[PDB]
Order: structure tokens, then sequence, then C-alpha cells
DNA sequence: AAAAAGACTT
DNA sequence: CGAAAAATTTTT
DNA sequence: AAAAATTTTTCGAAGTCTTTTT
């Protein structure tokens, strides 16, 4: 089609769309049991299982694998989960889990699997040109005069939760979302979707004011799963544009507040005084403003607001620093957030102040929570909150350090080299963590490999070059003095390879335990990027792919080689 | 308020 | 996402 | 061709902030 809607009139604030067609959810494809010699052993005696149990049997067969299925609050959770969707000759015979064996089921399943990879274009191609004729007719919707992507109308399938970290619900079977379940989301005028038949929606709705299609309440924590756009749309795209929007202006007064705060580190009122310690974690750190979370619901992980006492430990001169905080705790996804950090003299004043007299139990920052640090925030600039102070150290940096790497006397895959090494800047800062792929790190030295190879390639090119040298001094005519030209050419195509090579080796090393995904397409204002490849010739695509360039369509199309964050 | 949902963001 | 799988692509 | 290191998809949750209810 070719759509536009940057260029287009924003749409009065609250009221997000005024049509909204779409051919509603992909529910999860139904059970399919178990073939005759693929049998279940209870008490080593041969048990056949119902339908709905059988089903919930699988699920743990196939996880079987994993180190996490010895853990106890898994077996636990799983177990009670399992009774449940038992028959009563089940509950009766089913006791413990510990005496059930799965493994005929398991292996059935790695061979299934395996036994997968192995057709070939007679069945291959038949699976992908049936999930075509399903992508065009759900996977688009039409909100107000256009066709645009739905991100993943495929239901989650029923499994076990796993969940990261320590979770206290691992083990919990994810029930199947049936249609009584499925809220529906379009307009009045709109086409409403039909249920599969012998089935409703548990509602359909027509709030306009919201840019959800369909919407369940999912049940390990009782949180309200959602269809939304593709982040190509219109209404995902006029809201990250506004979020990067509200990070710069951020930056116009950002020194301003960085004024205030440190001001504020005096305060006669303590309550102050913890509410300008955070804003400078969260400005100076990149730090998660921690908001609150029910005990025993969730992971046990926090972030700035709501960093307890045993978090934080103190050092006054450590490794030659003065004053210093020893930052030991984990974070959003349970990642780790150990970090030995020199701060103000005032500040580590301050925080002695803050654990005086409390049990490691305790919060550090008593009488303050995400809510009031927002108040203030949305105060000091309109619209603010803390995450636009990870945004806008995010891109602000991004930015900053393409200007402090970027040469331009450097080839085009160096530049992506000094791209990168400014992407991975963020990415430390966000602590963005990778751990490296589980025993593929040896491909390491199947890439050096190549490059030990490629310095032989080129060593002979030199030595064939150093030959032409000593036969350009005796007969030196039109067929040797230009004989060296093309040797001496052939040593520099040789070298922009082993260039190239080398360049996408340490780009490899660098980047092993970071992860510059997030930063790419979360934080940093693309158009900082556009910028910079419309400035350096880089074409966008070596940057970019396509769900990122879809993304961020919007930016590619309007910055200038000059635009500045 | 301030818990508890809901709706976005990462 | 980003680690894990499926679909590819290079290496052997 | 067949193993081997890839590049692309699929998968499986946890955050922030805002708006409601109790
Ligand atoms: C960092 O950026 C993103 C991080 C994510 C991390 N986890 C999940 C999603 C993400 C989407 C992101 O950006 C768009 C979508 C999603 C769906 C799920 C799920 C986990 C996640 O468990 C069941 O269904």
């Amino acid at each position: 089609q070719k759509w536009k809607w940057w260029e287009e009139e924003r749409y009065p604030e609250g009221i997000k769309w005024k049509f909204l067609e779409h051919k509603g959810p992909v529910f999860a494809p139904p059970y399919e049991p178990l073939p005759e010699n693929v049998k279940f052993y209870y008490d080593g005696k041969v048990m056949k299982l119902s339908p709905k149990a059988e089903e919930v049997a699988t699920f743990f067969a196939k996880m079987l694998d994993h180190e996490y299925t010895t853990k106890e609050i898994f077996r636990k959770n799983f177990f009670k989960d399992w009774r449940k969707e038992m028959t009563n000759e089940e509950k009766n015979i089913i006791t413990n889990l510990s005496k059930c064996d799965f493994t005929q089921m398991s292996q059935y399943f790695k061979a299934q699997t395996e036994a997968r990879k192995q057709m070939s274009k007679e069945e291959k191609l038949k699976i992908k040109e049936e999930n075509e004729k399903l992508l065009k007719e759900y996977g688009f919707c039409i909100m107000d005069n256009h066709k645009e992507r739905i991100a993943n109308f495929k239901i989650e399938p029923p499994g076990l939760f796993r969940g990261r970290g320590n979770h206290p619900k691992m083990g919990m079977l994810k029930r199947r979302i049936m249609p009584e379940d499925i809220i529906i989301n379009c307009s009045k005028d709109a086409k409403v979707p039909s249920p599969p038949p012998g089935h409703k929606w548990k509602e359909v709705r027509h709030d306009n004011k919201v840019t959800w299609l369909v919407s369940w309440t999912e049940n390990i924590q009782g949180s309200i799963k959602y269809i939304m756009l593709n982040p190509s749309s219109r209404i995902k795209g006029e809201k990250d544009w506004q979020k990067y929007e509200t990070a710069r202006r951020l930056k116009k007064c950002v020194d301003k507040i960085r004024n205030q705060y440190r001001e504020d580190w005096k305060s006669k009122e303590m309550k102050v005084r913890q509410r300008a310690v955070a804003l400078y974690f969260i400005d100076k750190l990149a730090l998660r403003a921690g908001n609150e979370k029910e005990e025993g619901e969730t992971a046990d992980t926090v972030g700035c607001c709501s960093l307890r006492v045993e978090h934080i430990n103190l050092h006054p001169e450590l490794d030659g620093q003065e004053y210093v905080v020893e930052f030991d705790f984990l974070g959003k996804d349970s990642i780790r957030y150990y970090n030995k950090v020199p701060v103000e003299k005032r500040v580590f004043k301050n925080l002695q102040l803050f654990m005086e007299n409390k049990q490691p139990e305790d919060d550090l920052f008593d009488r303050l929570n995400t809510g009031i640090l927002n108040k203030h925030l949305q105060d000091l600039m309109e619209g603010l909150t803390a995450k636009v102070f990870r945004t806008y150290n995010a891109s602000i940096t991004l930015q900053q350090q393409l200007k402090e790497l970027t040469a331009p006397d450097e080839n085009i895959p160096a530049k992506i080299l000094s791209y990168n090494r400014a992407n991975r800047a963020v990415a430390i800062l966000c602590n963005h963590q990778r751990a490296p792929p589980k025993t593929f790190e040896k491909s390491m030295m199947n890439l050096q490999t190549k490059i030990d190879a490629k310095k032989e390639q080129l060593a002979d090119a030199r030595r064939d070059l150093k030959s032409a040298k000593a036969d350009a001094k005796v007969m030196k005519d039109a067929k040797t003095k230009k004989v060296v030209e093309s040797k001496k050419k052939a040593v520099q195509r040789l070298e922009e390879q082993l260039m190239k090579l080398e360049v996408q080796a340490t780009d490899r090393e660098e980047n092993k335990q970071i992860a510059l995904g997030t930063s790419k397409l979360n934080y940093l204002d693309p158009r900082i990027t556009v910028a910079w490849c419309k400035k350096w010739g880089v074409p966008i695509e070596k940057i970019y792919n396509k769900t990122q360039r879809e993304k961020f369509a919007w930016a590619i199309d309007m910055a200038d080689e000059d635009y500045e964050f």
C-alpha cells in the first residue's frame, strides 16, 4: 500500500479509533491423543489416561529434558494442577507424581520432532502453504480506513508455566483458552466476528478508547492478556514516536532537574531526600523504577523504588575509588545487577541515613514508591515518568557515541562495528545481559580459523607481489610495470576482506554477554539511527532487518541526515 | 488515599 | 525480546 | 550429500504507568 500515517493529523487524546473489524482470534490446535503403543506407566503397571489428564501428562513429558522438572515448587504445583484435571478412578490410583513413568511419552516426542526435520518438499511445503491461508484471513484487521497487521493472533496453547527466575507458580497448568474467556472489541458498525460453532464469546464490546482487539484473563497470575496490532501499525507507532519525542523533551531540561535533585539531597524533610536519591540512580545508572508486587505471586525481584536494604551495600574506599556503593540484586526477568558505583559525597552520606537502624528485609526507601516519584516527575516536566530516564539515557548515549566512534575514513563494515560498539554501550548501561549460547561458543574458533586462513591467502598475495617488484627492476615495460598494479590491487581486494572478517570477530566477542536486542527495538530513537545511515551512506538494511524496518518505517522516511535527538 | 484492574511497553 | 526450534545456508 | 555453524521463527512473561473499584 505505502501508508504514511505520520503525516496525518493526530487523534484527539484518549479516543483511539472510529472503526475496527477483525475475523477474531485463532485458537490453539485441539489436543491429539497418544497412539496405543505409547503407553503410560504408574507404579510400573500399564495405565491409560482420560484425554483431560493425558494432555496434562504430555506437557510434563515434553519438559523432562530440563533440570527444572525436579524442583519442589515445580513438582508441587504441577501435580496439584494435574489431580484437578483427573477423573475419579485416576484421583484414586495416582497418589504422588514421583511414581508415574513419562519416559515412554517423552521418547515418542523426541522422535516426532526428529522425524519432522526429515519430511521432504512433498509434505513440508504443504504446511507452509496452509499457514499462509491463515496469516491472511486472521492476521490483518481493518482499523479506520486501513488494513493493518495483527501481532500474534494465535492464542497461547495450554502448557505449564515456568516463567523467569524463581517463580512461585512454576509448574501450574495454563488452562486452554475457550471462546467463553474471550472478550472481542470492535466497532458498532463492524461485522462482529463469528465464534467457533457451539460457543459464545465472553463479551462483544465496543470500547473505542482502547487499542486491543481481543482480551482474556489468563490464570497463572490473573493478569489480562491481549491481541494487539503489529508494531508497524499507526496505533503502535504514533505511540512509540510520542515516547521518543517525550524522551527528547526531557533533554531540554535534564540539566535543570539534575540541578534540583543535586540540591534536594539536603532538604529539611527526609521523604524528599529519598525521592531525590532514587532519581539519581534512575538517571546515572538507568534503573527501572521498581513497582512493588504481591509476595508469593511473583519471582522476588526489585527495581529502584523497591530496593530492599539487603540489596545495597556500602564501602567508603575500595579498589582506589572514593565513596562507593556495592550494588547487588535481581532486577527485571531475574537478571542480576552487580555494580561497584562511585557517587557524590552527599549521596553516600544520604544512603547511610536511609539504612540506619533497619532490618535487612526492609525497604531502603521508606515512604517512597513509584507513585510518589512519578507524581514529582510529572510536576517537573509535562508528561514525564521514570522509564523516560532509561529511554533518554539510552538514546542520547547512542547518538553521542556514534559521533565519538564513526570515523569518515573507515569502510562500510567498520562503521557497522563502530555502531554495534555504540549499541553495546547502551546495553551495558541498561543492564541488557545475555548468557553466551549453550556450548555454541566454540564457533569463535570456527570463525577465527577462517581468519587464520584468509591471512594465508593474503600472505601469499604479498609474497606474489614481492616477486613482481624484483621483475619490475630488471625489465621495465608495458607488460611488467602494469602487472604489479594488478597484484597490489589483489593485495587490496584481500585486505578489505580480511578486515571485514576480523571486524566481525571482535563484534562477536565484545558482544558475548550483552544483548543488543531490547535496546534496538525498545530503547533508542530510530531516527538517531536513520540520520547516521543517511549521513555515512551505510544502506539502512545493514542495520535494521525487515520487521525492524517495518516498525521503524516512520523514521526511515522522515529523518534527514542532520537529525539530532 | 491504596488496593486492584487494565492497558500498554520491555 | 533472546534462547530455543525450525528452516536454511556454509563448511567438510 | 551429510555433518556443522547458520540465520530466521516460534515461544513463553515481567515490567511501567494509568484507570478503576473496594
Ligand atoms: C523486550 O521486548 C519484548 C520482550 C518480551 C518478553 N517476553 C514476551 C514478549 C515480549 C515482547 C517484547 O517487545 C515487543 C511477548 C510475550 C508473549 C508471551 C510470553 C512472553 C512474552 O509468555 C506467553 O506469551
